[PDB]
């Protein structure tokens, strides 16, 4: 079923990944920190695939302007209801025009590996590029490579909110030259009783030479850093190659 | 979903009860010790509704003959595999004859929940009456009752066992005079991926004075204990009434 980002699952997202651990205001400082390394200066930020907009809502206190932009009307809704001072557009990583630009433009958590093939890649490197001011700094954190994907990798785990129990697992196999995770869920409390919800997502495997060249082609140098805030690394971009 | 005990629900049974702490050696002493109270010289036993056969595994170690019945085929299987020298045999508590009698007949964790109401209460106890020996006992833990059972409980634990994760979700409200118990599981492995599994059951809610009422009609004299291994408390009964 789903791979839109939508109903049940999008009101799930934040839950399932505080559960899991992740830590948005310190990824935020991160981000800042690195940021202001390349940009001294810097001070607004475009988030793109900003989801339910939690990085967001950190960076607004290093940022004075905050934006995003997301593709899911359902999880905008999310981030806008979080982050009710800023503008948040809703969009398309790969074509969209704000009429402005940034000191930091970001794309976080993967993100970026929605996208298929290099045309697609490029196109959204190149908006990056598009909205970035001549001294500021794109950040983009890949899917896994090729090379160091785990397939068959199993995470389960379960978060209780509000007297809910939410139970998520997801399944990855190598689909080609995508990750397929397949994601299932189920959500119980005592007066709404169990549901069962899924999601399954092609999460493009593109190899770090891939994003490399997206990079260039949008004009920008590139430097990769190993790690990073979910173990595969961080590329970040400078304008003026 | 299923009401039977059947399929992968049969095979997931054992793992998941193990993880919830069901312990059926220690639930297998304390009942040989029970039934020894009551017929000291207590030499076989027959375990009724005995699903994958683990109590009768462990009751072996204390009497010389145990026997089992078990309505699901599925679950039979697995007892059999595991008691690869008794008799188990494939039928109804309701309606079944097997031609002698024993030391002790038991039937354990709530089995007797999935009758129907006082006349297959009534049924059962007069067949675990014929195959009991004069100086024998009856053992059965009965499913809560109304009184003190709890609607809208949520079970939820995820276990893992041999490259495979086993999410396990109960909810349980009151329908009429029974428990309606939905289960749900998710089973992941790095080969097999990610499935979705569902149970629903309806386990009555008999009153004390309803289980008293079908020992006393079998001919048997009743006592209650509170408690009991799964906290439901345990009835027994002696012939001769
Ligand atoms: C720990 C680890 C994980 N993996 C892969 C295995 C799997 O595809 C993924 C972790 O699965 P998960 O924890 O369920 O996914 P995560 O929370 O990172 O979320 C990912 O998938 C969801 C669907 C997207 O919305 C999200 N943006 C992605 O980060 O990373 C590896 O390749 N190597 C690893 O060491
Ligand atoms: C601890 C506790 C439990 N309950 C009820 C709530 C729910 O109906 C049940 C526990 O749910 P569970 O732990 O998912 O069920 P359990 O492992 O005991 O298994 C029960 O249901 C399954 C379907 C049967 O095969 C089994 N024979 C039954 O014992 O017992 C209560 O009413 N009060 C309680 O304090
Ligand atoms: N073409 C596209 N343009 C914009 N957003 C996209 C997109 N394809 C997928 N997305 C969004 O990418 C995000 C993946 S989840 C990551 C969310 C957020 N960046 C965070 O760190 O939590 C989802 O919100 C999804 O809706
Ligand atoms: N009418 C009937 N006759 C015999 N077994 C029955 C039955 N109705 C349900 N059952 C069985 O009762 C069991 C409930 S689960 C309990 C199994 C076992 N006594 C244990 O302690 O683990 C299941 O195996 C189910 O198949």
């Amino acid at each position: 079923p789903q791979a839109d980002y939508s109903g049940e699952i999008a009101e799930l997202y934040d839950l399932v990944h505080q559960g899991k651990g992740k830590d948005y205001h310190r990824e935020a400082a991160d981000l800042a920190a690195l940021v202001r390394r390349h940009s001294p200066k810097a001070a607004s930020l475009l988030d793109v695939a900003c989801g339910t907009g939690m990085h967001l809502r950190h960076l607004a206190d290093s940022f004075g302007t905050v934006e995003g932009l997301e593709l899911s009307a359902d999880m905008l809704a999310i981030a806008r209801r979080r982050n009710p001072d800023a503008v948040l557009h809703h969009g398309d990583m790969r074509d969209f025009s704000l009429g402005r630009r940034f000191s930091a433009v970001t794309c976080m958590f993967s993100s970026i590996g929605h996208l298929a093939g290099q045309a697609e890649l490029d196109a959204a490197l190149e908006r990056f590029a598009a909205h970035v001011l001549p001294d500021g700094v794109v950040v983009v954190e890949p899917w896994w490579f090729p090379e160091n994907f785990t397939p068959g990798y199993v995470a389960a785990g379960t978060v209780e909110a509000g007297g809910t129990t939410v139970t998520r697992v997801s399944h990855s196999s190598r689909e080609g030259e995508a990750t397929r995770i397949e994601v299932h869920y189920l959500v119980a409390g005592p007066d709404r009783g169990i549901t069962h919800h899924e999601e399954s997502h092609r999460i493009t495997l593109f190899t770090r030479e891939q994003y490399e060249r997206a990079f260039t082609a949008a004009g920008l140098s590139v430097e990769f850093m190993p790690g990073g805030p979910s173990g595969r690394g961080l590329f970040t971009g400078l304008p003026g190659a």
